[PDB]
């Protein structure tokens, strides 16, 4: 609006269960480095450090509703908003064939 940006925030929590011989069907990417010098502070435009750079059409994540550009908020009950990339990758791998994840999709109206 006249006083600042307006956004639509859609929160999606999904349970992904994959087979051994497949991936969850997405590529995770960090939007910024995580340094211990200063905490990442979330904003509506930039709600988390990790996001879905791409999602395989027809894959597990896709069928559950995850989409390219979704920001990762939680992995298996743990907040990942401020967490660096390798650590988040480890947390996801810790679950094996099961991944519970909350994401947010942000659009500017
Ligand atoms: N587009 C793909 N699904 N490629 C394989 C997955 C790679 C991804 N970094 C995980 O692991
Ligand atoms: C977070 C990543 C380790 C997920 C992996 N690329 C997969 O599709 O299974």
């Amino acid at each position: 609006g006249p006083l600042g940006s307006d956004y639509i925030i859609k929160e999606k929590t999904v349970l992904l269960q994959k087979k051994d011989s497949e991936g969850f069907g997405f590529v995770l990417r960090g939007a910024k480095a995580q340094t211990p010098i200063e905490e990442f502070t979330p904003t509506p435009a930039f709600p988390a450090l990790q996001y879905l750079e791409s999602v395989d059409e027809g894959g597990v994540a896709w069928r559950a509703g995850l989409r390219m550009g979704d920001f990762l908020i939680e992995v298996n009950g743990q907040n990942v908003v401020k967490v660096g990339h390798r650590q988040v990758v480890n947390m996801i791998r810790q679950g094996g064939n099961t991944l519970m994840v909350k994401v947010v999709m942000v659009t500017r109206h």
